């Protein structure tokens, strides 16, 4: 009854579906997919354009003295007048370029002359120098986003280069989450009375979310009875969320009602997984009444299963949803900076702090990994500062340092600490 | 009067200070430093708990028919009742340990016997067997986080295990944002008039400080006049930001009024780098009337200056300000997967999309970078899916297809698409 891992996510993938397109505003379009191509309605520059700030002149005049015979820094300046040879015009950087000059001299090969303007220009320059032409940087209706891009600071840019202030992106998923537990209480306990732990999953797993820019639905405590994990999850089912998110309650005990309310809710696709950590993880695609598809992953309870499960299954497919064409985690090849020993049977998905090194140890640059130390599931101190997952095979041998590893980048890459 | 990049970036360091530390809530503490350490007020389990849905034994009794004494899976289950030898509990994963089992014999290994409680435990099983003793995953006090630690999701799961709601961390800076120039409209403008563009740097430059978690203060476009620009810098400075970026009116021209009224309310550390792009960066530090500095960049306008600049500068500045004890971005080697021709004079940030391939042509893994084609500055395509800069020195020579080169990565590293 165990699957694979690759298996596990291949499934999740062949379920998981991209969300409609939404409308959204400039600012908001930010992180998100983009689920129409964009078109430059307009060239840029619109207008040729001075590259420097200096004097636009006839290139065939050459170096010597000349009346300046109008000023061009922006709109309408310059309007009606033409650079003729034997004149010269100011202009700043994206000025218009007045008509008949037809190259600039920047402001440093130049001397103003008298106490009524006038210049000398001091070289001889080439047709075409230091002015953009129209639409040299983009051209009038080209394509300058399409879809399926990833909106960043300079895709923002480019939406507002050529005025588009409303964007049809793919949405995120919104998110609903809840532990499960007799033991637990809220993470405000003080004193904690006999057979209680805080609630540290739900906490972990709503910030994981808010990492994703998912909205949150916060759906709280559930204890170890069926009839409230079945009211709870009825009730996220039919709340217009996309995913559900529980933790616990999905090992072998008599009050783990996750697994058999998910099989009688919806369609579960598995639930246990040959891994170390992760074992129980359950996978569910529950259809709300009308109308649409919700995911469940029944996330194990043990801390660190929760939140590599997380890291491993939940983070692709909410980037699915939100329509990446790459939901993939980063890969990397690396090597150990101290020995692991691999288990004989189930997979391990090893916590390490990686860093870029100028010497890998084998005297060529790379990654380096070390093990963030004893990694049981239930120890949360684990994770602690854990950027990557070593996809450690299950040979039962110890890798020894030195040696070269895989490994799922699970925190920004461009927040890695240096070396 | 132009000062190496390297230089550049030690002024900004040795000018920027971290802020003083904030008291937020737990969800508002996700990606800020840590300004305290945190303890754990009690172990975790906090008491003897299984690690298995299971029994709880004596160890030295040994496979055999047993009477079922109580039932522990959180509170008080079991409270009062030991486990003697000649009897089993049963227990759920993270159950409390009734008093005098000392080994839990997991459900697999156990058979219910009879139509009043009882159990055959198929195994002889050792003394501790899946049992988390007392603080075995954190002991009472030990420090679970430390001052100068970003806060991720396992962080927050921590600060949740250990009861921490309320949370004394560095808090982001609060930056303004204004564009310059007499040729700008805003992004929503339609048709163009004559010498006019959209401002992109703006939403550009919004987009990116949101990206980096901070407030934006939107002070809009600003005109070619120095009054103006004064009076709208004087606000910013009163306003409690703690950073200003402008854009434009730093270069050359007669209405660049931005250095000097950077000299005359501050002081200017430097006006120009030696670097492609983003030559006439200016970077001064403001006093506000009691009672604090504010930081201010005189960006360029170019459009892809203007990101490469913030990405590079301003980028650290805000981590420094933030807290963050590694503000540097990562630096990665690669090789080039087409040539390069690098400019004699000044040391080129080429926009690159990289990639890690399991051949990055040398036979072995590694990243390898694609160029986003011509770099002029004015070109913000140049930017597009751009997630690395190259530093490409000023030698004049091509840098053929396969030679490496230093690259710094600007975009999320597990943000990152597979080869
Ligand atoms: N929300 C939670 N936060 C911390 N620990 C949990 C949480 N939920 C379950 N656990 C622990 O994870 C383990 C497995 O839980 P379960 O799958 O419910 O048996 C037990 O040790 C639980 O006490
Ligand atoms: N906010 C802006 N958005 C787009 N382009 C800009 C912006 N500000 C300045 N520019 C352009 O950047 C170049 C240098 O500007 P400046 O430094 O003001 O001369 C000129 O081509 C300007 O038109
Ligand atoms: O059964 Mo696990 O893999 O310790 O959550
Ligand atoms: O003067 Mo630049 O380096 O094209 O912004
Ligand atoms: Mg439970
Ligand atoms: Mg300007």
């Amino acid at each position: 009854e165990m699957i694979p891992t690759e298996e596990a996510l291949r499934i999740v993938f062949g379920v998981s579906k991209r969300l409609p397109p939404v409308i959204v505003s400039l600012y908001e379009a930010l992180g998100k997919v983009l689920a129409e191509d964009i078109r430059a309605p307009d060239p840029l520059p619109p207008y040729p354009a001075s590259v420097k700030d200096g004097y636009a002149v006839v290139a065939s005049d050459g170096p010597g003295e000349y009346p300046v015979i109008t000023e061009s820094r922006a709109g309408n300046d310059g309007l009606g007048v033409t650079v003729t040879p034997g004149t010269v015009a100011y202009v700043t950087t994206g000025g218009p370029i007045p008509d008949g000059a037809d190259a600039v001299v920047q402001v440093e090969d130049t001397k103003v002359i008298g106490d009524s303007k006038r210049v000398k220009i001091l070289i001889q320059t080439k047709k075409g120098t230091d002015i953009r032409r129209v639409g040299c940087d983009i051209e009038k209706d080209a394509t300058v986003l399409t879809t399926g891009e990833r909106i960043g600071a300079s895709e923002i840019g480019l939406l507002a280069t050529a005025g588009v202030t409303m964007v049809k992106v793919y949405p995120m998923p919104i998110v609903a989450i809840l532990s499960t537990g007799d033991e637990l209480v809220e993470p405000t306990a003080g004193t904690l009375g006999r057979g209680q732990i805080r609630d540290s999953n739900r906490a972990m797993l709503v910030a994981a979310v808010m990492q994703q820019q998912c909205k949150v639905v916060d759906l709280g405590i559930v204890r170890d009875d069926r009839k409230e994990l079945e009211k709870v999850l009825d009730e996220a089912v039919s709340s217009g969320v996309d995913i559900i998110l529980t933790s616990g309650g999905v090992s072998m005990g008599d009050r783990d009602f996750v697994k058999p309310l998910l099989e009688e809710k919806g369609k579960v696709y598995f639930s246990k997984v040959l891994m170390a950590p992760g074992k129980p993880l359950t996978f569910a695609e529950i259809r709300a009444k009308p109308g649409k598809t919700v995911l469940a992953f029944g996330l194990p309870g043990n801390p660190v299963s929760c939140l590599v499960c997380f890291n491993i299954f939940v983070v692709p497919t909410i980037r699915q949803l939100a329509g990446w064409t790459s939901p993939h985690p980063l890969r990397v090849r690396l090597r150990l900076q101290e020995p692991i020993k691999s288990d004989p049977i189930r997979p391990e998905f090893h916590r390490a702090i990686i860093k870029w090194k100028d010497n890998d140890g084998s005297g060529t640059p790379g990654f380096v990994a070390e093990s963030t130390g004893h990694q049981m599931s239930s120890r949360l101190l684990s994770m602690r500062s854990a950027n990557a997952l070593l996809e450690l095979p299950a040979t039962g041998n110890v890798l020894s340092a030195g040696s070269s590893v895989s490994a799922i980048i699970v925190s920004d890459i461009s927040a890695f600490s240096i070396d």
